[PDB]
This record gives structure tokens, C-alpha cells and sequence, in this order.
């Protein structure tokens, strides 16, 4: 409980390519590199000799593999992979040590779906088996994990945006945050869903009926880059960042993410850009907190040429690795909660900081979510 030396530093990345884990999977043990997802409830792995892929599961190779005997398709919005069932014996290497026996997706075909350039080669979903595929009697991994050991039922994830970053399973390091944890209720076992009470941008309120914020839902997702938002709230949010930073000017295209933006080096004018404040629902009634991220997070580098990491949403609120990234952030599935720190990693200036900042009295928070 609070240090856990043996997993800080476990998660590593490559800007926009996404955080993953060393896993070890069958016996003897495959190691693979596996994409950190709280967006998603499969855990699925390359299973053939993809291009792409550094290295993939040899399903024949391991004793203690379990054919389930049924496939699964899995689309997305764009591509799609399927595979065949199974289970097997799993480890983290640099995560609890234990070896627990769990249902894995073997990737025999796909498109559009792993990275060319990339250095994973599969998906650890780490949301509930509502959303699991093919549906909720496939048990997700980290069900399966609480289920067969004593890890405690919560993992946590400090994103640093080449890149690195933390996931402690079981529990949660003090060095990894500055002051205070705050919590929002995970609304629904499913994604992990939250619900945005109200929107700064720069301490200016949107004024946007707050159902609008989570319509139709808004969820935590290291899968994710952006800060994805619904329609109507992206185009309230952009004009009145457009507006907070009409002292220089950009194509319409680009906050659109049709285009990018440069500038020189050692000079992006980040003060020109304002900071972005999400009210979350707190643990009590009429009583929530806020988290205030730096345009360092919703402008990305791309390769000094940036992206606007927010963008529109018909799935509702996204909080990507854009957010996550400001934050050291607590799954605390025991307690149905989200707990947010400002990261003791977090990238920023001497002018502004990430901040997590409470309590603040909102009423009528239940109005908030969509039904
Ligand atoms: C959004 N999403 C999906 O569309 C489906 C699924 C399974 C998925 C499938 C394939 C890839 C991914 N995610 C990524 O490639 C990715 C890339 C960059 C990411 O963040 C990088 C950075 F941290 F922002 F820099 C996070 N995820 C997610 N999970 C999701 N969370
Ligand atoms: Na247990
Ligand atoms: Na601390």
C-alpha cells in the first residue's frame, strides 16, 4: 500500500503511438509488449506473422494454452481485427508477481489496427466486461486477475508525455502525484464513465447546459490521444478558444486537425493559449472538484509543427492521453471512483501548472448525465 518501487517506470511509448506494458503470456513465457487501454475490455494479441509486428503470440509453443473454440470480429469505427479464443497463463513481468489464467484473443487477422512503426503488439483492455466482445461472459483480464490473487481490486496510471509513465497494479505510489487525490464516481461499469459537471476555458464558463458535456456519455481512455468532445461543446470550446487566442491567427483547417500548425524553435507561443478546466462530479452531494490542463497537452508535437489534440465527438467525451497525461490517475474499481493528482511528471511552464482543485459547490449534478 502507497510504494511500489518494482512498478514505477514500467510503461514506455513513442509520441502517438500509445503507452504500453511488458507482458509475458503461455509457458514458457512469450514476452510481448502490450498497449495500455481504458477504453477497451479484450485483452488481444498478434497471433501470425502480421508485417508490422516485432514479434507475435505462438499459440503451439505453449503447454498451458486452452482453445475456447470460438472466434470473435472485432470493428471499429476505422478497421477492425478477429481472432480465435482462448486462455492461458499471464504475467507482468515488472508489475505484482503473480500468474494468473486469462482469456486471450489471438489476432489471425486485421486491418488497420496495429502500427506500422509501432513496438506493440497487442491490447490490454482494462475496462469491464460489459463492453467486451464478443459480450459480457468473455472475462476481462483484470477481472480475472482480482478473481485468482490478492491484488487489491484498483490499478493506477501517470502518463508522461520517447515517452514514459507507470502503472501500478494493485495499488497506488505517493511519488508519483503532489498534493491531494480527488474522486469522481465511475457513473457505470462499462468504460470507466464519469460525468462533467461544467467547462472552463481560461476560468470563463461555457454556460452550456451540462448534459451537453456527456452527451451521450464521457469516459477515461488511455486509448485515446485527444480530448475528444461532443459536437456542440467542440464548437463552443474552439470559438471560445479561437477567440482567447485571436492575438495570432491559424487556417480554419487546423482546428479542425486537417491541417498542422509550426512555429521555431525554442518559441511556440504557449501563453497565447489558454487553459482548459473540467468540473467532475464529486463524492458528495452538490460538491465537485476541477482539473485544469495546459495547452502542452491539447498541442501536440507531430514529427517545432503541433496538433490540436481536441477534436469532435459522436461518442461523446473522450478523455484521451491528453488529459491523463496532466495527471496521475487512480482506477479504484473496489470504490466505483476515479481518482485525479496533478502528476509529479507532468510536462508544463514557469507561467502555468496542472492543478486538481476543490471543493467547489455545483447543484443539480445529476441533471448531468445523459440517459
Ligand atoms: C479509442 N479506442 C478504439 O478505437 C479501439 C481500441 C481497442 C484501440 C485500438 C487500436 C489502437 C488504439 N489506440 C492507439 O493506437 C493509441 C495511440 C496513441 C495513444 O496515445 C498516445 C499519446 F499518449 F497520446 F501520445 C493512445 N492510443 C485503441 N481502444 C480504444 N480506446
Ligand atoms: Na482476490
Ligand atoms: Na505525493
Amino acid at each position: 500500500r502507497g510504494s511500489f518501487v518494482e512498478m514505477v517506470d514500467n510503461l514506455r511509448g513513442k509520441s502517438g503511438q500509445g503507452y504500453y506494458v511488458e507482458m509475458t503470456v503461455g509457458s514458457p513465457p512469450q514476452t510481448l509488449n502490450i498497449l495500455v487501454d481504458t477504453g477497451s475490455s479484450n485483452f488481444a494479441v498478434g497471433a501470425a506473422p502480421h508485417p508490422f509486428l516485432h514479434r507475435y503470440y505462438q499459440r503451439q509453443l505453449s503447454s498451458t494454452y486452452r482453445d475456447l473454440r470460438k472466434g470473435v470480429y472485432v470493428p471499429y469505427t476505422q478497421g477492425k481485427w478477429e481472432g480465435e479464443l482462448g486462455t492461458d497463463l499471464v504475467s507482468i513481468p515488472h508489475g505484482p508477481n503473480v500468474t494468473v489464467r486469462a482469456n486471450i484473443a489471438a489476432i489471425t487477422e486485421s486491418d488497420k489496427f496495429f502500427i506500422n512503426g509501432s513496438n506493440w503488439e497487442g491490447i490490454l483492455g482494462l475496462a469491464y466486461a460489459e463492453i467486451a466482445r464478443p459480450d459480457d461472459s468473455l472475462e476481462p483480464f483484470f477481472d480475472s486477475l482480482v478473481k485468482q490473487t490478492h491484488v487489491p481490486n484498483l490499478f493506477s496510471l501517470q502518463l508522461c508525455g520517447s515517452v514514459g509513465g507507470s502503472m501500478i497494479i494493485g495499488g497506488i505510489d505517493h511519488s508519483l502525484y503532489t498534493g491531494s487525490l480527488w474522486y469522481t464516481p465511475i457513473r457505470r461499469e462499462w468504460y470507466y464513465e464519469v460525468i462533467i459537471v461544467r467547462v472552463e476555458i481560461n476560468g470563463q464558463d461555457l454556460k452550456m447546459d451540462c448534459k451537453e458535456y456527456n452527451y451521450d456519455k464521457s469516459i477515461v481512455d488511455s486509448g485515446t490521444t485527444n480530448l475528444r468532445l461532443p459536437k456542440k461543446v467542440f464548437e463552443a470550446a474552439v470559438a471560445s478558444i479561437k477567440a482567447a487566442s485571436s492575438t495570432e491567427k491559424f487556417p480554419d483547417g487546423f482546428w479542425l486537425g486537417e491541417q498542422l500548425v509550426c512555429w521555431q524553435a525554442g518559441t511556440t507561443p504557449w501563453n497565447i493559449f489558454p487553459v482548459i478546466s473540467l468540473y467532475l462530479m464529486g463524492e458528495v452531494t452538490n460538491q465537485s472538484f476541477r482539473i485544469t490542463i495546459l495547452p502542452q497537452q491539447y498541442l501536440r508535437p507531430v514529427e517545432d509543427c503541433y496538433k490540436f489534440a481536441i477534436s469532435q465527438s459522436s461518442t461523446g467525451t473522450v478523455m484521451g492521453a491528453v488529459i491523463m497525461e496532466g495527471f496521475y490517475v487512480v482506477f479504484d474499481r473496489a470504490r466505483k471512483r476515479i481518482g485525479f493528482a496533478v502528476s509529479a511528471c507532468h510536462v508544463h511552464d514557469e507561467f502555468r501548472t496542472a492543478a486538481v482543485e476543490g471543493p467547489f459547490v455545483t447543484l443539480d449534478m445529476e441533471d448531468c448525465g445523459y440517459n
